[PDB]
């Protein structure tokens, strides 16, 4: 069975829950064909991904790597400029271990303005069409929609959100994933 490796933060390692709460774990469950490593750690920045990446490779031999990783660069003392060229860096690495890269769109709080945001959303996007790979919507998008689905920092998906977006990733995953 190939594997499908995620790389990613508290959205995906689940927050203030154990991973086998966490929608990559329920997503597995669903997946026997395809097996689901969710290598995520809430409270990782891109760059601490990035380091976890060449023995994650290694490892597991993913044929598809889904990064979900940026949001935590903002207070970090990283720029917009600083976690673009931490994404690209991974996106080359995973392309240079024979594995199809896909990249999450991450978008960061209304409470941040304009200016920010927008900086912050473009990168994605930027290296979407850079590496010609797919461009995952952010599943917090329709999650927010939910305050029943929302930690109270209104920031992290709770316990119930994860079947939700357990099926969203699902749907989303299944034509990359073949």
């Amino acid at each position: 069975a190939d594997t499908l490796l995620i790389l990613g933060d508290s959205l995906s390692a689940g927050y203030r829950m154990s991973a086998s709460a966490a929608w990559p774990a329920l997503l597995n469950d669903k997946w026997s064909k395809t097996s689901v490593v969710n290598a995520s750690i809430s409270g990782d920045t891109s760059q601490q991904g990035l380091a976890r990446l060449p023995a994650l490779l290694k490892q597991h031999q993913p044929r598809w790597v889904l990064v979900e990783l940026g949001g935590n660069d903002g207070l970090r003392g990283f720029q917009p400029q600083q976690t673009e060229q931490t994404l690209r860096q991974i996106l080359q690495d995973v392309k240079a271990a024979n594995a199809e890269p896909l990249l999450m769109q991450i978008r960061l709080p209304a409470n941040y303005g304009r200016r920010y945001n927008e900086a912050f959303s473009a990168i994605y996007p930027k290296l979407a069409k850079e590496f010609d790979v797919p461009l995952l919507p952010f599943f917090m998008e329709e999650v927010y929609l939910k305050p029943q689905w929302m930690q109270d920092d209104g920031i992290h998906p709770n316990r119930d959100a994860q079947p939700f977006i357990a099926d969203w990733m699902a749907k989303q995953l299944q034509p990359l994933v073949n």
